[PDB]
């Protein structure tokens, strides 16, 4: 098991625009498109990232090619944090996984604020920093995804994904 496998569960693969847990156009991998309400403005910032005239339909490949884009990204954006950094630094290949999921999910932005949780796991007190970030909308949400990701920060393993 590797992050993009672990990603490729938790996201699923599909090849049409559909909306995201929170609404949102989205396509491939879970690659958001946009937040705006338009089907429109959609199928504009799809063509726009696929280099062609999609209609809204992309091809195995080219969802693929937007995953690995994005997992790459995804990296990039948590060794640029001055937050996150010293996170990943700190943690064991498993643990770094689980990290650029919670991520890839929810923005090196929106996270900014598993600062206690953050801490916690810089800290390796696995079984408090899981209590922790299960408070969260996250959890509430998503509470399958969240379960996995946690599991996976609180054992270093990958059991919750076999
Ligand atoms: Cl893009
Ligand atoms: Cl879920």
């Amino acid at each position: 098991m590797n992050i993009f496998e672990m990603l490729r569960i938790d996201e699923g693969l599909r090849l049409k625009i559909y909306k995201d847990t929170e609404g949102y156009y989205t396509i491939g991998i879970g690659h958001l498109l946009t937040k705006s309400p338009s089907l429109n403005a959609a199928k504009s910032e799809l063509d726009k990232a696929i280099g062609r005239n999609t209609n809204g339909v992309i091809t195995k490949d080219e969802a693929e090619k937007l995953f690995n884009q994005d997992v790459d990204a995804a990296v990039r954006g948590i060794l640029r944090n001055a937050k996150l950094k010293p996170v990943y630094d700190s943690l064991d290949a498993v643990r770094r996984a689980a990290f650029i999921n919670l991520v890839f999910q929810m923005g090196e932005t929106g996270i900014a604020g598993f600062t206690n949780s953050l801490r916690m796991l810089q800290q390796k007190r696995w079984d408090e920093a899981a209590v922790n970030l299960a408070k969260s909308r996250w959890y509430n949400q998503t509470p399958n995804r969240a379960k996995r990701v946690i599991t996976t920060f609180r054992t270093g393993t990958w059991d919750a994904y076999k």
